[PDB]
DNA sequence: TTTTGCCATGTAATCCCCGGA
DNA sequence: ATCCGGGGATTACATGGCAAA
């Protein structure tokens, strides 16, 4: 299990805010810009959507 | 990868009879049906999956 | 208060379901 | 049969915050 830095979380949240689903291109770009693997970016967005859904 | 199998006419008759009642398999139903037919549970759930797609097309 | 102990909560990652191709 | 990309439900585990002598 990896813990994301606040700079990564900040960027992921802004990105989520603009578009809550990734394209392949964007997942690849985000992974490259943040120093993360595409599976981590994919997992984060998935979990975030679920977390919001569980509130309402 | 999982091997492709062939279903006997008796296995097909039984799968279709179940499918005619309910196009979706619960866990219990899949275990029961796979055990009765001598089929891997993955072949059973895969046949139901594929039958739903064929029917949505036809 | 300290500082020691345990457990609730958050969350990354997994598992399994579906339709579509 | 495969593989993908959703979803819901979980599991595993690390930290937080609170209990208590
Ligand atoms: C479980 C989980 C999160 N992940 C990891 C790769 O794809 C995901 O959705």
């Amino acid at each position: 299990r990896t813990a994301f830095s606040s700079e990564q979380l900040a960027r992921l949240k802004r990105e989520f805010n603009e578009n809550r689903y990734l394209t392949e291109r964007r997942r690849q770009q985000l992974s490259s810009e943040l120093g993360l693997n595409e599976a981590q970016v994919k997992g984060w967005f998935k979990n975030m959507r679920a977390k919001i859904k569980k509130s309402t």
